[PDB]
């Protein structure tokens, strides 16, 4: 069993001016074909090195199975995220869960944006959902590590602030990009992604 | 005393066509400007949380401290590491050394760039001074990380993969920028560092 | 500000049986006095650092920084947080918080059980106060990475799982340290640092 | 494969006095038999990981991977570099490359002690081969982070600066452990991975 890459749920230009078209291309159709394909390269090595029983084989293959399979796994979120007919706030029960644990809807974008612009480096940053206390949660992950598979908390929101995701267009400025992508983000997918988390 | 940014010792588009003008004024006059003042803010704050013996404080300050000093030390470097005048091989001890640690220039250069495409995520690729066993050394650093205060290995030539460091021209393609900038390496700069090690 | 090794608020054998009177006394007399007089040492080397303008000697102290200054931090909590009148549960306002935050006081400490067990390597386990959440929290910390000065809660107890914490008495058997130390837990003290978290 | 506890090449009282026998059969039987269990059972969480192509749980089982794995990849090696007819110094080509890359054999033991030592938290220091360079080289690695799979440098002789390696006898005192184990290096067994690296 292969991992694929997913194509995009919108045209390349869906989501101007917020993000521009030859952003979203070579983020999809360069850095992520790149994340697919390198993950199915580490995850075939990682299996001879299981069967042989080599462990300093799986050991040297773990840098590349966390930041390529943490690239498929946020990247793939990602695109789902956004959409053309995404901004404004979430209704229903995610509303509901955003003012009950963050105040307000836009104290909880003053908390996102401030995780996100708050990473040094490369990275993501998250809304999630913790199972274990019931609700929500924003953390900063570095690099591509997974939301889930470092922190458990369930993915709902992620930005992506690696400098490919915006430096074309806003440059150095990442508050910029920051604010922008706010009238793209897809609350219906969060909301969807949110409502699985509750049974 | 404040640190202080230092002027570029060449024009914007000194180093075209491998680096062009437009990354090389963002890369000084934004990236660095940033990290010099960050740099300074939190110097000032570090003293005050040492002054009350804050250790929390002091703690809490180490991100900030590392990544904006860490990139003021790395750049500063940097723009020496490079020139108009560049390019070709270095001549003299220099090479003698390369030649003796390395076997030959060319295996020197694949060295470094391995190292440095092999950064996952940000960082830097470095040539460097062993102090301690009196030969040359290669080593990869992640984020800003510099390479003297986390090794202990005396900088003599940074190559610098954050992406804001090549996206523009070069977009994802990382080995294309690794290939351009060999042709503006100041073996002067890379030389003098080296003499300044033995003694 | 020269730090002290702070007086322990009881005698080495105040604990026993469950964590005996060598590792009290080698805990405090050798340990964290060796953080202290590290941290001190450190100190003092970043005032001359910073009056020098090397950010190259900030960055390789900050190592011993986090390390000492952390375990002094994190240290001179733990003390207050055991006592020989402990055990037992905690009452009013805080023993509210942990049945509302963790479903009972049985499930709580299965929780910080499960993450001070779950360290691996040296470091602590913590229940803290989340201000900004205004709620309980369990995190874990790697090495002496404080609690406040990593992760911004608020340390209200800790619990140390180097193995020196516990390896003369349990030997390999942390979960056996776990569950003998609730017999110590000050919870007139954790109550203390509870109700100073809120206004 | 199913990893098996190797057995020691001695009995567990063979190093006294310099490691005494309670340590040695802790550190055998107790410490390795659990990096041993909890290696296996994360390789078949590993491979149902890999049939599913879940990359969240491939990436969550990445600590106890390299703990456990790392534990037994180092362990493994540690009592062959360890022997009652031990101590001393090795001979022949081994001892002119010490001399050669270190200065001396008593330069060498500081250096290796230094780094030992150095370990702040649970770790390793190690004596290595470097194969591109072709020359010894000397590192330390953080909990159980093995030499070849993290820094590609070939295991020649390893240090367990774990507490639980020394701690029963030599308390926090690690530079009288260090001293000690000296005289119980198996340095016909250094020799012949040292032999082995080269062609
Ligand atoms: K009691
Ligand atoms: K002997
Ligand atoms: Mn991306
Ligand atoms: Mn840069
Ligand atoms: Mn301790
Ligand atoms: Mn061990």
């Amino acid at each position: 069993m292969k991992h694929s890459l997913p194509d995009l749920p919108y045209d390349y230009g869906a989501l101007e001016p917020h993000i521009n078209a030859q952003i979203m291309q070579l983020h999809h159709s360069k850095h992520h074909a790149a994340y697919v394909n390198n993950l199915n390269v580490t995850e075939e090595k990682y299996q001879e090195a299981l069967a042989k029983g080599d462990v300093t084989a799986q050991i040297a293959l773990q840098p590349a199975l966390k930041f390529n399979g943490g690239g498929h796994i946020n990247h793939s979120i990602f695109w789902t995220n956004l959409s053309p007919n995404g901004g404004g706030e979430p209704k229903g029960e995610l509303l509901e869960a955003i003012k009950r644990d963050f105040g307000s809807f836009d104290k909880f974008k003053e908390k996102l944006t401030a995780a996100s612009v708050g990473v040094q480096g490369s990275g993501w940053g998250w809304l999630g959902f913790n199972k274990e206390r019931g609700h929500l949660q924003i953390a900063a992950c570095p690099n591509q590590d997974p939301l889930q598979g470092t922190t458990g908390l369930i993915p709902l929101l992620g930005i992506d602030v690696f400098e490919h995701a915006y430096y074309l267009q806003y440059k150095n400025v990442r508050p910029d990009y920051l604010k922008a992508i706010w009238n793209v983000i897809n609350w219906e997918n969060v909301t969807e992604r949110y409502m699985a988390c509750k049974k």
